[PDB]
């Protein structure tokens, strides 16, 4: 599914060259950059010793997180809120990061885990993280 | 969430009045009729035996299959797809009536199972059904 008025946001994109907008070109824009990240694993797919499950696409939490800056700095406003709830609040998905292994959490805003703890002690490992709210 | 051009199309409404409509005034007017089904549970409520374990309210087959129709023969080509698309088949939602004791199914369009065999012998209870593909 893709966002009517945006060629990237959805499932993959309906562009039909690599620098072509939709009509909400600050949304769609931001949706592009996102799917253009470095680092994914598409749906079933296995990477750094982790596994998505999940039927959509998962990225590095450093896209993740410079996705929901672009959405909130975003001029489309109205649309990039829609896109916005949905993503980080409504499909509840999760991204990747080399981080610390985890031991805890502080419910940083309840449903998920902000401000987990880590073992600072052990090498960095690849783990599934939980996103902000948007 | 409510889709941006819709008042009635996503979690409740954002309507102002009973009978308002907004941009795609087809495709709204089809959530509009959705939302006033008689015979919904709300998330987490309990009814005919039955409870609803969603975060989002499910409403009885018919009212879903009307809404199917709906959308399908709304002029709001582009956003009613996109509704559809979404409720029917990415959502994972499902609906109640009142039917025969169900025994089986035929996978009558695979994930879901549209032509399940029932005990016809038993009288009819209210149950959860998939829905169709849109
Ligand atoms: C009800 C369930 C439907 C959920 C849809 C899942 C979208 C997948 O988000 C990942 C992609 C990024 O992954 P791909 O597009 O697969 O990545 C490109 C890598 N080839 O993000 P985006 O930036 O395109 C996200 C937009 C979601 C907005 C909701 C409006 C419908
Ligand atoms: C990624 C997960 C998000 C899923 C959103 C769940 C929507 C609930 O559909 C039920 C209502 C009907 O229930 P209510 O609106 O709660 O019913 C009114 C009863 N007071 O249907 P509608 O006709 O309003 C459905 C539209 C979904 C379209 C997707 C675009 C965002
Ligand atoms: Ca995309
Ligand atoms: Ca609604």
């Amino acid at each position: 599914i893709i966002y009517p008025g945006t060629l990237w946001c959805g499932h993959g994109n309906k562009s039909s060259g690599p620098n072509e907008l939709g009509r909400f070109k600050h949304t769609d824009a931001c949706c592009r950059t996102h799917d253009m990240c470095p680092d994914v694993m598409s749906a079933g797919e296995s990477k750094h010793g982790l596994t998505n499950t999940a039927s959509h696409t998962r990225l590095s939490c450093d896209c993740d997180d410079k996705f929901y800056d672009c959405l909130k700095n975003s001029a489309d406003t109205i649309s990039s809120y829609f896109v916005g709830k949905m993503y980080f609040n409504l499909i509840d998905t999760k991204c990747y990061k080399l981080e610390h292994p985890v031991t805890g959490c502080g419910e940083r805003t309840e449903g998920r885990c902000l401000h987990y703890t880590v073992d600072k002690s052990k090498p960095k490992v690849y783990q599934w993280f939980d996103l902000r709210k948007y």
